[PDB]
């Protein structure tokens, strides 16, 4: 147990966002419409930071749909875009995990996601969503077993 919780809920996360910067830019996309229950906590969190990310990007955003080039992530591969995100995640959250680095990283997913599904290149949505619960269940699997639960996150 506990590792189950941060894992459904990382991907749960992530999943919804790409998806939903993904269908609110456009295309089609059906997803795999695999609904399921869900609690209070993880739409609260879910929530939080769509409309956190969200706004922000609709303000002005860095790069929420560039910075992989400002890295030559290349979606092309799959290998490269894991190991890449991987990298600058757990370099970014090795010098400190906090609630803040979780909402700008999350953001960035979504935005190479959605670049690269338009691009025709869905693959980086399961790639991304992989690389991050897995990071989320490795380095930062103490530090969300050390909090409890996400809903931290929801203080702020």
């Amino acid at each position: 147990p506990t590792d189950k919780e941060l894992v459904a809920q990382a991907k749960a996360l992530g999943r919804e966002y790409v998806h939903a910067r993904l269908l609110r830019a456009g295309l089609s996309w059906s997803a795999p419409e695999r609904a399921a229950p869900v609690p209070g906590r993880l739409a609260e969190v879910a929530a939080v930071l769509l409309r956190l990310g969200d706004e922000l990007e609709m303000i002005r955003p860095s790069v929420y749909r560039n910075v992989a080039r400002q890295l030559h992530i290349s979606l092309q591969s799959e290998r490269v875009v894991t190991d890449a995100f991987l990298a600058v995640a757990g370099h970014i959250f090795s010098a400190g995990i906090t609630w803040g680095k979780v909402v700008s990283l999350y953001a960035v997913a979504a935005g190479l996601a959605v670049d690269a599904v338009r691009q025709a290149q869905p693959a980086m949505v399961h790639a991304l969503v992989d690389a991050l619960g897995e990071f989320v269940r490795k380095t930062l699997a103490t530090w969300l077993r050390r909090r409890g639960g996400w809903t931290d996150v929801l203080k702020c």
